[PDB]
This record gives structure tokens, sequence and C-alpha cells, in this order.
């Protein structure tokens, strides 16, 4: 049968779903690991043991246990990121969309969701793989992984809670794809991994990690990279946060076993309830339980690996949006509101930068402030707002990614760089927020192709050219097809450093993306913080 | 007799000189001090003891002993600054231009020359007082003072070479004006001191020093100010350089008396020959023998005085030229030439900043570099040239002065600020040097009124409006003729921070002269260097 597939662990039965006046095949909620429940909380994932009978792969799986956003209840702009089904620790599932009829040896694309390593789900509406899988005739997979403490509680030296298990989940799903995607008409030799924000960083992390390199061919990174400040911690810091988590729940802290055993008796939301409390600073764009530089998943520091060329060498396609920072100011910085234009006072601006660069000393703070203040106009609330937006975005996303793109291109086999700066005509967030962190995503997934979503002709065309770039890249390592000149996306090189704008307008080529700000963030500021 | 004048120290005979189809009285080379010779080199100046008979004050006196610049022999652009008279240690004289007929009790303006405290002459063609005295009917006085080692060798504790004696020369000349200016028709209660560069700095130094305040009514500062980084040194540094000067001359260094004795037997030119060797670093815009923060001419640190309001409260009129830096790059930095466009390579631009901020640590150097480099275009030889020009001008003149004008204004009784940015139509220096340090002087002194000098009609008009400002300010404390037609130069207030452009175009008001850069020099950079 087309819907019935015998995999290396059992038979699964999928469903025929419609898409754009046609249909494709969907297999939802296939398990790829043993339920990381009970005594297996915090432990490495174990491969899903073979089942007898047919697995109902007809409906989305549970979502992983995560903090749930309630700032704006009812509000679609924030609620679209929240879990859209039951939360459970039994959440290690993946989903597959196969074009109908089933192709032979076609290109595979594995989605990896963001959410700052504390949240995120594969079952979200924006990650509906049907449009992209159908329009671009690729086998589309979306995996899942443990988030928050469940995924990234790190007590180095313990084999009970080593850290990074959330990335290991992703690896096991990648390993599952390598073993079974051929049964779905997928070529396991042509797998492109891709993800946004935290998902972006994850993609990069699998590039660096040796135990991950052979489980995929190429990589797309959207608005995230492995070296992001919010995206990892030392073993010392992971331990400290872990120990501090026990403290918030009256746990025994004399040993890891006692500490771990304690945290395992607690219910999931008990952990989540106190999760934010282990952060060292009052901060924004910082998350408690994130990957650790352990010496195992990552043999040595990210920078050194980047320097020595110790990573997977292939093609990467990567980029950022114009206003990466606004979402996080709204949730964590004074003066910002979803309902005003959020002109920021000088006072809230100063307040802002302190939250944004939580680890800086006073000289570092003055440096950042100077770097973003127009002194002919320091009490301009609009410039102060856009300034703070750029500080958050440049520091957490754009500049970390550029450092990565420059480092990778020395050893890579082809880099493509984009700047996404279209603002959706139907955005429900206020104008001041601009081109928001996460909002290129709906374009990648072909959401503008559906008429009821009320996008414009030009946005549908944009999404269509975007999906094509994505998939074409995925099959060939080049987002370009050999005709027109309308237009060719240039290769990013060490010398000329080209990239392209992604919007409704005809393609423009620029050079040196946010280089002025990024020299500050990548070279001056770090040298300054080390020095002082 | 108009030309014969009985002063407190003896009779004096001047001479009738022609000016612009008319005539005025000059009194050239009037002594105000005992010749600081022999046992009195380095020593405080002593008043000129009374003479018999009639002094022939009809010719220009000697110029003080100084480094003569031989870079462009024959070239008028450099040679206009060199000694136009014989050099000697017997140089403590002043010059007076008196309207004809002699005014009853008219405004007095005393000129103090620049030259980095190492050079300078009262007798220069460009400091010729006849036009200004004549046109605005003021009594114009030209003082002099010992420069370099002779004027500013400082060995704290010693009474033989205490430091600051050249500032004391100035004071003594001011004292002479106080005692004798009435005999020329001048009001000793209405004396404006003015000077450019070192003169400008000196003018503010008298503003600060308690023992100089009662010797003048108000102050004009052009392209210099007391807080300039080149304009003073500490006791420690001052001694170290003095001791080093003796080391370069095989002097006994075992005590101040044996060092001073050794340096006193040397011919002046021997001193000057090694003068530059005692500088701490390879630098531009640095000079070896300058005023000392000594606890006597300056009771406390210059910055503490400005803070406490410890200084003369009167009116000041002050400003800068658009390209303070070019003159010094030409004599000091790689890539700069009188005869090319001096487009600067990135490597030379690097060398430039190290030469220009010779006290910065590496972090400091990185900050300056970042602050002035456009990283989309870093190999632009013009942008690198202009940028290094701005670095020099902003660091050494513009930003010091803005610091001064802001601090002063909190206690002052009226501030006027100008940005001089006209390039003379007949400049002999290359186009790339722009509006040069010291080239507003010829406009202040009325040289464009003389037809054979070949200034344009618009430049003569500019000199006239500029002289009227300086004079009107000197008479009333305000450059504007109140309730007259012409547009009015606004007060600089700590809130609005207004100033004007000075050029051939109608007047423009602006606010916050070079804030962005001066915030960096005055606030950020010193914080960076103070850290460890
Ligand atoms: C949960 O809210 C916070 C934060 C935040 O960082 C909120 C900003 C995120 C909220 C949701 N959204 C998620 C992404 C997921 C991947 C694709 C793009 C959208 C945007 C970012 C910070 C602190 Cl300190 C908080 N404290 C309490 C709640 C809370
Ligand atoms: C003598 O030059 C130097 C320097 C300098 O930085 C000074 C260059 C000056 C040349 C004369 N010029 C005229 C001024 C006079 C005052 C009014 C305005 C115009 C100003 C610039 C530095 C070093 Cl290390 C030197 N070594 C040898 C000569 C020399
Ligand atoms: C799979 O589960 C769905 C959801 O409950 C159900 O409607 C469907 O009938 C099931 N399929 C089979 C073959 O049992
Ligand atoms: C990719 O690898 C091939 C084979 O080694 C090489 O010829 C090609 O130049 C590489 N491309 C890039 C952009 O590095
Ligand atoms: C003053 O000096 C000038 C020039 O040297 C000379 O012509 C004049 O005669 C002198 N005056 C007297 C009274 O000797
Ligand atoms: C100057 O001082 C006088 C006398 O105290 C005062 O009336 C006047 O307002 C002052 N002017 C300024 C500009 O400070």
């Amino acid at each position: 049968s087309e819907l019935l597939v015998n995999t290396k662990s059992g038979k699964v039965m999928g469903t025929r779903v419609p898409v754009l006046s046609s249909h494709i095949s969907a297999f939802l909620g296939i398990p790829f690991a043993e339920p990381p429940v009970g005594n297996m909380r915090f432990r490495r994932p174990e491969p899903k043991k073979p089942w007898s009978g047919v697995w109902n792969a007809s409906t989305y799986p549970n979502n992983c246990q995560q903090y749930v956003d309630e700032q704006f209840p009812g509000f679609s702009g924030s609620e679209m990121w929240n879990p859209n089904r039951e939360m459970s620790e039994d959440c290690l599932y993946l989903n597959i969309w196969v074009p109908s009829p089933r192709p032979k040896s076609t290109t595979v694309m594995v989605w990896i969701y963001g959410g700052g390593f504390y949240s995120g789900s594969s079952t979200l509406d924006v990650y509906n793989g049907k449009y992209l899988a159908y329009t671009e005739e690729v086998v589309l997979v979306s995996l899942s992984y443990r988030v928050g403490a469940f995924g990234f509680l790190a007590l180095h030296g313990s084999q009970e809670a080593p850290g990074n298990v959330g990335l290991l989940d992703q690896r096991m799903a990648l390993q599952w794809v390598h073993d079974n995607i051929q049964f779905f008409g997928g070529d396991p030799k042509t797998v492109t991994i891709f993800g946004e924000s935290a998902g972006g960083a994850s993609v990069g992390m699998h590039i660096l990690s040796p135990g991950s390199r052979d489980l995929f061919r190429r990589a797309i990174l959207q608005s995230g990279s492995p070296n992001c400040p919010w995206a990892s911690v030392s073993v010392a810091e992971g331990r400290r946060r872990a120990v501090e988590l026990g403290r918030n729940l009256n746990c025994n802290l004399n040993s890891d076993e006692e500490l771990i055993h304690c945290l395992r008796e607690k219910k999931p939301q008990e952990l989540i309830d106190v999760e934010w409390n282990v952060l060292p600073f009052d901060s924004i764009f910082r998350f408690s339980f994130v990957p650790v530089i352990d010496g195992e998943f990552f043999p040595t520091s990210l920078e050194s690996m980047l320097n020595s060329g110790n990573f997977k060498k292939t093609q990467i396609l990567l980029g950022v949006n114009k206003d990466e920072g606004s979402f996080f100011l709204l949730y964590g910085a004074p003066g910002f509101s979803k309902d005003s234009e959020s002109k920021i006072s000088r006072e809230d601006f100063m307040s802002g930068v302190k939250l944004s660069v939580p680890h800086a000393n006073d000289l570092g703070l003055d440096a950042v402030t100077l770097q973003y203040t127009d002194w002919m106009d320091d009490n301009n609330g609009i410039k102060n707002r856009d300034g703070l937006d750029d500080i958050v975005g440049d520091h957490n996303v754009i500049c970390p990614l550029m450092h990565f793109v420059n480092k990778y291109t020395k050893f890579g086999n082809g880099t493509y760089l984009y700047f996404f700066n279209h603002r959706a005509s139907n955005l429900v967030w206020p104008e001041w927020m601009g081109v928001i962190h996460g909002y290129e995503i709906e374009f990648v997934f072909g959401l503008p192709l559906v008429k009821e979503l009320n996008y414009t002709a030009e946005e549908e065309a944009l999404s269509r050219r975007i999906m094509h770039y994505w998939a074409t890249f995925a099959k060939t390592g080049n987002p370009n097809e050999p005709h027109s000149q309308e237009s060719k996306w240039p290769l990013f090189t060490t010398k000329e450093q080209k990239f392209i704008d992604l919007n409704t307008e005809p393609m423009k080529v620029h050079q040196r993306l946010r280089v002025q700000m990024c020299v500050f963030w990548n070279q001056f500021l770090p040298k300054l913080l080390n020095a002082t």
C-alpha cells in the first residue's frame, strides 16, 4: 500500500491528506525512541523497540513538556508558538509528508523547531510539511526533542544526566531517517537538515558534532547558529543551574545521584515552574537549560572547532531576519508593549541594554550604549526603540551567525547567505516590531499558498521562490537552477562576502552584512570584556 | 607728542605706520622683563628695570630661541610660522598698535601666539596688528614668552627651574599692560586676552590660574584650550624629561643644581637640537616642554578646577577649524605628502592612529580604529585620510575644547562658540588639508583687507565681520551689536549647546558640535584606559 509502510521497527499506517486541490501522504507521530519517562528522565534516549501490528500514524503526537506562554491569551501571534496538543514526557515522535505518488530516491528535508531550547513543537500549524513536500516534491520530515530541564539538565560526569540529551534525541531521529527514509521514497544519502532559532543553532551543532556528521548531507540555518550567546553553557554553569534547580525544590544536593533521584520524583510542571529562577542575571534572550560544551558531543570549544576546521564540510544556506530582536524586548524590556508604538525613553533604553547584555561589566555597557546612540538625538524614543531592537538582534542572532558564516566558509564547500526583510501584509503584531524573529518560517513552509490565510499575490510568489530555493538547495547544494538571471543568488565567499535580500521585490545583491555592528560584537566587545 | 609715551619704566618712542590709506601708531619691541639670560635661564622672569632716555620702539624685537622648521625651505606655507627676526634668549618684549589719533580709554586686545609651546613669534607677518587696531579702533598688544626648554623646563622643588616660567612671562606682560596701557589710550579694565593653539590654551590657563585672573577682563580661545592632551604634563613627567634632556647632553644628573648648572652653560641651539628626543613615544601633536600641573600656577588638577568652578567667571568666545589635524599628519604620519592627494593605505591608517594616540594601550587603539573606520569601505584611501585627519583634530583640539566649553559654561557669564570652516581661496597648501589649524588667524588679523594679498571680495567681507565680532566681544562681552540689523550669534547655553559656522555664507546656527566623536574622546576612551 501507499499508506502502509514496513519500517525497521514495525509497520506504520499513514493517512491521505489534501493540499492545494490535490493530496499527499502523511505519517504523523512515528516513534523514534523509547519514552524518556520515569527513571529515564534526563538520560540519553534509547532507540524505540520494535512493535508488532500496525502503528496508527494518522494523528499528531504529544508535545514535549515545556513552559507555556500566556502573556497574550487568545492572541494568535503568540498562541501559534504554544503547544497545540497534550504535553507529555512521552514526546519523542516525528512526522513525514510523502508526495503522492511515492517518489523513488527523492531529496529529504528534516525540520528542527526552535523555541530557545525551553519550548517548541513539531505539530505547530506553521510547521505543516504538506505544502512544501507537495510543491517541491521532497520527502519532508519534522522531528522532536526534549526541551528545558528534560532535554538539557547537565551534570557532567554523571551518566544519569549528562546534558545534551535533547540534541541526542535529534540525532536519534536523524539516525532513524537514515535507516527508514528509503522505505518512504527518500534518499538517505541526500538529507538536508534545517531549523530556525534554536533549531538553527541545533543544525549548526550537528555540523560541529562528530557523532552527527554522517547522518545528513547539507544544512540550512535560519536566524540561529551554534555559537549564539544564548545557545550553550560551560559544564560549570550547567552544573550550577542544575544544582540551583534542586535548591528551588528542596532537593538533596550532596551528590548527583541524590540530586537526580530527587528531581525524578517531581512532576514535570514542578520543574518548569521554577525553571526561569536558575538564570544568573536579570536578562532577555537567555534560557535556563541549553546544550553544554561537554567534551563529548562537542570535543572542544565551539570557537576552536570552527578555527581548526573540525566540522562537517559541505554546503550551508543560512540567514537572518531584519528585526530579530523585537519579540524579546516585548517580553522582557520596560517601555515595550504590543499595543503602543513603544517609543523608549533614555531611561528605559539604558535599562534595556543592561538586560540585553547581562554579562557585560560597566565599560562593556558603556561601549554598547555608545555604539547604538545618536548623540545629536539621545531622547528620541523611536531611535531608542529601534536601537534597542538592533542591539538585541545583532548581539543574539545576526552577529553570532556572521561569525559562523565567515568561519565556516574557510573550510566549507559552498555558503549561501540571505537577509529576510519582508513584512507580512497580514502580521498581527504591531508595526514597530518590524520583521520579527520566526516570521520568515511561514514563508518557507508555503503558508502563503493557502488562500484563506489572506496573503498577497506577491507574498505567495515570494514563498514559492523561497521554497524552491530551499528544496533546490536541498537536492543540489545550490539554490539556483540554470536559467535566469532573474536572478542568480551568489555564492558567499571569503573575499566578496555577498548575500541577497529576500522580499517581494526583485533580488538585490549586497556585501558585508551588518559588518559595522558585527565587528563590535564579534571582535571589539569580546576583547574588551576579556581585558576588563 | 603722539609717538612719545612715558611708561612706568621709562620713555618710549614709537613710529607712524601706514594702514589701508591711513595711519596708526606702532610701538614695537617694548621690554617688559629683564633678559632671562645666564644664571636666569629657566628661572622665573624679573620685571624690566627702569631705563634712562628714550626707547626706540620703532622696530620689531628678537624672537625667542626655538626649533626652526626646515621641511619646506622657501615655501611660504611653512615659513610664515618661522622666526622672521634674529633669535635670542633676550626676547621678552611686546608690541602695541594705537589708533591715530590716540583714543581716550579704549578696548585693549592682547595677542598670545601659538607654536605648541616650543616655537612662535610676536613679529610674524600674520600677527600684524595694524589692520585690526585700525579698523575696530582698539589698542592691540602683541606679547611674547619663552618657548620650549627655556620657557617650560620643569624640575619641581627647584627654584632655579620651577616650570611654567613662560606662562609667567605672559603674566608679566599682562601686568605690564595693566600698569602702562592707559598711557597709550587703553582701558586696563577692559583687556581681552586672545591666542590660537598654544596661545588659545594659554589664554584658558590664565582663566584658571588664580594669579592671572585680575590681569584681564575676558578671553578669546582659538583652536586650543587648557585641557588639551598636548598642552601640559605632570611634575613626574616634567622632571623625567628635564633629566632626560641633560642625559642627552652628558650632564651631571646627580642633583637639580648640577643638572641645571650643566644645562645653563650650553648654547641655546644645543638645547633645541636634542629637544625632540625626550618625548615618551613616537608621536604627532606632542611637544616636550609645556606647562606643568605644579600646585602653584595650577593649585590643583585642571579637571578639578573646571569641576569646582575654580576659575575666572567672565565671558569667553572660542572655536575651532574644520581640519585641525592635517598640518600635523603632514609632518608626522606615513603616506601624507604636501604634493599628493595623500590617499592613505589601511596599513598607514593603522600606523597613523598609533602615532596619534600614543598613550593608548592596544584596547584603546582598537577602540579609536573602530570609532573612525567604515567597515564596508576600509581600504578607501580618502576615507582613511580624512578619518585620520579627524582623529588628530578631534583628539587634540576639537574634543578638548568642547569639554572645556561645556565645563566652563556652568559657571561662566556668557559663552560664544564658532566652527571656522572656510578654505582660503589663496591657500598654498594642498586641497586635502582642508581648513587648516591656524588659517583663521589671517582672517582675524585683517589680511584679506589688503588687495595685493589676492583674497576675494567675499573673504575681505568675512575678515571684517570676524574682526567686528572679536572687537565687539572685547568691548561689550558680546560679538553682536545688540538691536542692529544683522543675524545674531547665539549664546552657547548648557541646554541648547548652540554655535555658528564662520564662513562666506550667511550664518547658520547648529547644536552640539561634534557630539558623537567627542562623547568618545571625553567620556568613553578615558574610562577604557583607566581600566586594567
Ligand atoms: C516565554 O517568554 C519569556 C521570555 C522570552 O524569551 C519570550 C520570547 C520568545 C517567546 C516565544 N517565541 C518563540 C519563538 C519560537 C521559535 C520560532 C520563533 C518564535 C518568541 C521568543 C523570556 C523571559 Cl526572561 C521570560 N520569563 C517568563 C516568561 C519569559
Ligand atoms: C616641527 O614639527 C614637528 C612636529 C609637529 O607635530 C609640529 C608641526 C607644526 C609645524 C608648524 N605649524 C605651524 C603652526 C604654528 C602655530 C600656529 C598654527 C600653525 C604647526 C604644525 C613633531 C615632531 Cl615629533 C617633530 N620632529 C621634528 C620636527 C617636528
Ligand atoms: C487511528 O487513530 C485515529 C484517531 O483516533 C482513528 O480515527 C483511526 O480510525 C485510527 N486508524 C486505525 C486504522 O485504527
Ligand atoms: C566543492 O568540492 C569540489 C570537489 O572537491 C571542488 O572542486 C569545489 O571547488 C568545491 N566548491 C566550493 C565552493 O568550495
Ligand atoms: C629708531 O630706529 C630707526 C630704525 O633703525 C631709525 O631710523 C631711527 O632714527 C631711530 N630713532 C632714533 C631717535 O634714533
Ligand atoms: C552675567 O552676570 C550678570 C550679573 O550677575 C547677570 O545679570 C547676567 O544674567 C549674566 N549673564 C549670563 C549670560 O550668565
